[PDB]
């Protein structure tokens, strides 16, 4: 069934994002509340990522999960190409960071469980997300976490090119470096959240993308004190920068301080 702006009634700006803005919107016809993200065709392919947005709709027909944000559909008019989401009640988990500072053990535990098992699921399609960030973090209505964003995501284990472009704060080494990587990216990713959600920012984080890069290559971090033994651990040990010395996702929803910490099951 094609779908067509004059479908739709777009009410209050949910974010600013770097290709577009999201919306929220109700179908007329059911009243289905959802969010509309606007993309414009002009900036899409002068970036050359349009075949990319292309790939994502693909991508997400294929995945359904309770931990995986939704994409119902797409189309397009004159200037710009809108992509249909599930809308997420309760916000992303960036500005969750910002209004709360930093995350207690059980929600941050909580939280990368949740984020496990969705990319354990993805993983088992074959599919790897390579962009994993808080801003990508949605919150359900009952507080459940939601992986939004597959429009930089690869098919096989490939080295295809990621946006070098905004932050390297999230990304592994083996990306910025333009090496060969597959799905031990996203378990770094997690690495990265989880010092995140504790400490309040992430472990490589600099007023220069040059240092970022630097310390991302050298593995550069360290713990404040408030920080427990057993989250030392945990990111210890996917914060390394041979991909294979990470672990499987399976011993992540296996370690002792997920399982004593986390409130939702594996
Ligand atoms: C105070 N507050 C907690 C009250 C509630 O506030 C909010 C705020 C935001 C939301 C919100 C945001 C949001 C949302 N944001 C968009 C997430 C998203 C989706 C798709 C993509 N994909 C993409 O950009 N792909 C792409 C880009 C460029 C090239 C190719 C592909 C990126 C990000 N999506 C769905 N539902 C949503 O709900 C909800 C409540």
């Amino acid at each position: 069934r094609q779908w067509a702006l004059e479908d739709f009634e777009i009410g209050r700006p949910l974010g600013k994002g770097k290709f577009g803005n999201v919306y929220l919107a109700r179908e007329k016809q059911s009243k289905f509340i959802l969010a509309l993200k606007v993309l414009f065709k002009a900036q899409l392919e002068k970036a050359g990522v349009e075949h990319q947005l292309r790939r994502e709709v693909e991508i997400q027909s294929h995945l359904r999960h309770p931990n995986i944000l939704r994409l119902y559909g797409y189309f397009h008019d004159a200037t710009r190409v809108y992509l249909i989401l599930e809308y997420a009640p309760l916000g992303t988990v960036y500005r969750e960071l910002q209004k709360l500072s930093k995350f207690d053990e059980q929600r941050t535990a909580t939280y990368i469980t949740e984020l496990a098992n969705a990319l354990s699921y993805c993983h088992s399609k074959r599919v790897i997300h390579r962009d994993i960030k808080p801003e990508n973090l949605l919150l359900g209505s009952a507080g459940e976490l939601k992986i939004a964003d597959f429009g930089w995501s690869v098919h096989a284990p490939s080295s295809r090119r990621t946006d070098l472009c905004g932050t390297l704060d999230y990304l592994p080494p083996e990306m910025i470096e333009g090496r060969m990587h597959d799905e031990k990216v996203d378990l770094w990713s997690l690495g990265v959240l989880c010092y995140e959600f504790l400490v309040g920012k992430p472990p490589f984080e600099a007023n220069t993308y040059q240092e970022t890069y630097k310390r991302i290559s050298r593995v550069e971090f360290t713990f404040p004190d408030f920080v427990t033994e057993g989250a030392r651990d945990l990111i210890s040990r996917l914060l390394k920068h041979n991909p294979s010395q990470r672990p499987m996702l399976r011993e992540v929803l296996e370690h002792p301080w997920i399982t004593a910490n986390s409130s939702k099951p594996s």
